[PDB]
């Protein structure tokens, strides 16, 4: 079973104000390996994010 | 079984302003790779998120 | 069975601001080897982030 190709030009400029960042929970990504078994078995995300802000944004005085 | 080609040309410019932020949860994403198997099994998702903010955008006063 | 290729241009300009950040946790992830087994078992994310803040953004004055 032949390979295939994955190119990925991420090109990113990130000025963000965020108070709580969390990547990603992806089970299975990228594969070009042809042939290739990739098995996830019951996953669980029971993660708890608890996020409190008076103020967020940007003034621009 | 022929391999496939994904390319992704992402060119991001981010200036928000989020509170809580949580990347993607996707179970299978780009298989290029031929006759390759990808199996996720009872993937469960239970997380919480809670947000709590007095204000949130930009003023540009 | 066939290997396949990946490649990454992960160009990144960061002047955000963040109060928490996290990397992602992802399960199985770029994977070009041809005939490969990955296995990710009974994975679990029971992590807790809190997060407070009295202001978080740019002034610009």
């Amino acid at each position: 079973p032949g390979g295939g190709k994955v190119q990925i030009i991420n090109k990113k400029l990130d000025l963000s104000n965020v108070q709580s960042k969390c990547g990603s929970k992806d089970n299975i990504k990228h594969v070009p390996g042809g042939g290739s078994v990739q098995i996830v078995y019951k996953p669980v995300d029971l993660s708890k994010v608890t996020s409190k802000c008076g103020s967020l944004g940007n003034i621009h005085h």
